[PDB]
Formats: C-alpha cells, sequence, structure tokens
DNA sequence: TGTTAGTTGGGGGGTGACTGTTAAAAGT
DNA sequence: ACTTTTAACAGTCACCCCCCAACTAACA
C-alpha cells in the first residue's frame, strides 16, 4: 500500500552508471579489498577517462532522462487524490527520518552520553530476561504489569541505582558539552539543566 | 505547563558513513 | 540568480528504528 514504492526513479547520472558496472568487475578481480577501496580506485578510472567516453554514458542518461518524464507524469496523472496524498506523507516522513538518523549518528559519533535510566529502566533490565513471554512485547509486558504492583520497599534498588545513573549522567555531560565546547559547538549544549 | 523523545529488553529489517561524481532540487 | 544540498548506484560495517508500556530530562 505505498504508491512511492511504486513511484518512477530517476535515471542514474553518468558517473554512477559506470560506477554501477564497475563495481562488480573490481570486486571480482579484488574479492577481500574493501568496497571503499575499490570505489575510490573506480573514480579514478572515470576521471583519467576520455571526455569523449564519458560523452557516452552521458548520451544515455540525457536520453534515460526522457523516458522518465513521460514515465513519471503519466504516474502522477493516473494518482487519486488521496494517493497523490499518502505519496506526499510518504515523502515527508521519509525526509524527517533522514534528516533525524543524520543528526543521532552525529552525535554518536560526537561521544554525547545516553540519557540516565529510571528505576523502571533499571527494573526491566534486571527482570526482563525471567520474565514470562513468547515474546520481548509480551515479556516487556509481564515486566509492566509486575512493575504496577511494586511495593515503595520492593523498589528501593531500582530507585537507588536509578540514582546513582543520575549522577553518571550529569558527570558525562558536564565533561562532553565541555568537549563540545573546545570544538566549538556550543550549540550542542543543553539549554537548561537543573540540578 | 504541556510536549518531545530517548531510555529499558531482543530481534529482524532498515539505513547513514564510507569510498566516489553528477545534476536536479531546494535554499538563500 | 546563484550556491548548497541531496538523490541517484552498491558492498560492508556499524549502529538505528520499531513494537510493546512506563518514565522523565530537556524543550517550549
Amino acid at each position: 500500500s505505498s504508491v512511492l514504492a511504486s513511484c518512477p526513479k530517476k535515471p542514474v547520472s553518468s558517473y554512477l552508471r559506470f560506477s554501477k558496472e564497475q563495481l562488480p568487475i573490481f570486486k571480482a578481480q579484488n574479492p577481500d579489498a574493501k568496497t571503499t577501496e575499490l570505489i575510490r580506485r573506480i573514480a579514478q578510472r572515470w576521471r583519467e577517462l576520455p571526455d569523449s567516453k564519458k560523452k557516452i554514458y552521458q548520451d544515455a542518461y540525457r536520453a534515460e532522462w526522457q523516458v522518465y518524464k513521460e514515465e513519471i507524469s503519466r504516474f502522477k496523472e493516473q494518482l487519486t487524490p488521496s494517493q497523490i496524498m499518502s505519496l506526499e506523507k510518504e515523502i515527508m516522513d521519509k525526509h524527517l527520518k533522514r534528516k533525524a538518523m543524520t543528526k543521532k549518528k552525529e552525535l554518536t559519533l560526537l561521544g554525547k552520553p545516553k540519557r540516565p535510566r529510571s528505576a523502571y529502566n533499571v527494573y526491566v533490565a534486571e527482570r526482563f530476561q525471567e520474565a514470562k513471554g513468547d515474546s520481548p512485547q509480551e515479556k516487556l509486558k509481564t515486566v509492566k504489569e509486575n512493575w504496577k504492583n511494586l511495593s515503595d520497599s520492593e523498589k528501593e534498588l531500582y530507585i537507588q541505582h536509578a540514582k546513582e545513573d543520575e549522577t553518571r549522567y550529569h558527570n558525562e555531560m558536564k565533561s562532553w558539552e565541555e568537549q563540545m565546547i573546545e570544538v566549538g559547538r556550543k550549540d550542542l549544549l543543553r539549554r537548561t539543566i537543573k540540578k
């Protein structure tokens, strides 16, 4: 039920067409080399390739562009309003998710401290494994139920471990945010802390 | 004060970074 | 108009997200 998946995609431009055909060859002749390295060498092949040769690829791309113009129009015109709407949402959702992940992958490279664990988090970590259930979803529900029934005294270790992680997070954030200052990124810093 | 998103567990499907160039889009 | 960003190919590695609900820091 995804309009987007059935949507005609843009033809590949010249270099990539080349790359798409070259890679399996380089891989055959260099079976153990990392793809990373093969691509670099392939781009070098492309750079050295005489303009008259690239033109061949470009000509193909330009022709492919013409069939794409025709395909995309016919497709769009064939779409009902509700389908147009879901296609737009799908594109929208796809974009935001891509931007989110990109930001997440960054912070992770930058070594941003995980946020604090709650007493509940700590509880799940201690009790998940022995919890009955056919699936993680069911085994989490099991834990959730037993948690709601925990007394305040039964909760003491979980809360204590949570408190301990609060201290952990505080410290780690301190150090990180300072390191981010050195790299001149006070924009990654929190606008508001508490205690 | 009310909203958000990132945590806990596992597991399978998903996807950005990496190596590149091109040119269509979107931003300024 | 003029510049930056992104979507387009793919193999391999790392994570990332998502589902289930609860909880809560940081945001606004």
